[PDB]
């Protein structure tokens, strides 16, 4: 394997912001959710300028096999923040070389940087590589998560 | 109990904002956190006027009497919202008279405004109110959540 390269992604990346999608789409078998529908690039740019967004990405000879989306949430209750890892995910060929490991030191970087106090992210059950991972690296807990349809609004 | 009116809260509102956040410290029975520590008016003004924050509050007799304090995440594989629930809780002599219920329904017709497909939210195990609360409102399911250390940056 070659030198692997992580940074966090600007509105000038839209391009590798693409290619990070792609890369969700193909890593959780899910290619029309993340590739066929992608925002437009007015879309991606303002969200890449955003303070509350963070993407980073690791590259292989220039190619996405790395890629994290995260949300930093200014706190209502204190003027603090928390950074919401959304999705994670390593180019099959490139997993169990400290990829995922290093766009979480990474991000543990911008959270520092941001002032932001802690970092969390949620994990289904029978995703053993995101457990481990988020085990060995963080604190777990379980947790029930509920979706509420607003259509039925009345 | 008296008639029981429920709005979002607005930048011109900030007053209301911290009612709500008393609220919480005292329903979640941390009042330090949520009273001791708030933010400053410019701060809570700015959160209130953006697009992706969303304060709700029931008043009876306009005293706060529930707050809901949610996210809207502008997703990234797609021009598509979620909203999330960040925090809810009901003053407990008002409890079970569909307080709880009026907010999120308030909320479903925000996403419906925003666009937003999806509410969702999280409730740890023994917190059998908001269980009961989202399991009759929503689709549960059990998963697994990390917190990561971000001063471990290496
Ligand atoms: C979860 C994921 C991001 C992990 O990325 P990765 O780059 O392979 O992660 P790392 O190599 O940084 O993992 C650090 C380690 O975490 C835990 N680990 C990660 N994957 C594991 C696995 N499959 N089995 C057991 N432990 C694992 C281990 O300690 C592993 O490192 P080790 O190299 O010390 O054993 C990757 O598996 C992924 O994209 N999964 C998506 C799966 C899907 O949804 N389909
Ligand atoms: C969770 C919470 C927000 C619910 O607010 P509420 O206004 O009492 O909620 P509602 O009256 O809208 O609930 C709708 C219903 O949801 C489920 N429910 C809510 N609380 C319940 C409880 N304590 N036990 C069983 N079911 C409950 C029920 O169906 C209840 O309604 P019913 O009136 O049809 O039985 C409130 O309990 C709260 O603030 N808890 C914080 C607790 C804490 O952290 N300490
Ligand atoms: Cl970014
Ligand atoms: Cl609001």
């Amino acid at each position: 394997m070659g030198i692997i390269r992580t940074c966090r992604l600007g509105p000038d990346q839209v391009k590798s912001m693409r290619a990070a999608l792609d890369l969700f789409g193909r890593e959780f078998g899910d290619v029309a959710t993340y590739s066929q529908h992608q925002p437009d690039s007015d879309y991606l740019g303002n969200l890449l300028r955003s303070k509350t967004f963070i993407a980073l990405a690791a590259f292989d000879q220039e190619a996405v096999v790395g890629a994290l989306a995260a949300y930093v949430l200014p706190k209502f209750e204190q003027p603090r923040s928390e950074i919401y890892i959304y999705d994670l995910a390593v180019s099959g060929e490139h997993r169990r070389q400290g990829i995922a490991t290093a766009l979480i030191n990474l991000l543990k970087h911008e959270a520092n940087a941001l002032g932001a106090y802690v970092i969390y992210v949620q994990a289904d059950y029978g995703d053993d590589p995101a457990v481990a991972l988020y085990t060995k690296l963080g604190i777990r807990e379980e947790v029930m998560h509920f979706d509420i349809d607003p259509s039925t609004a009345t």
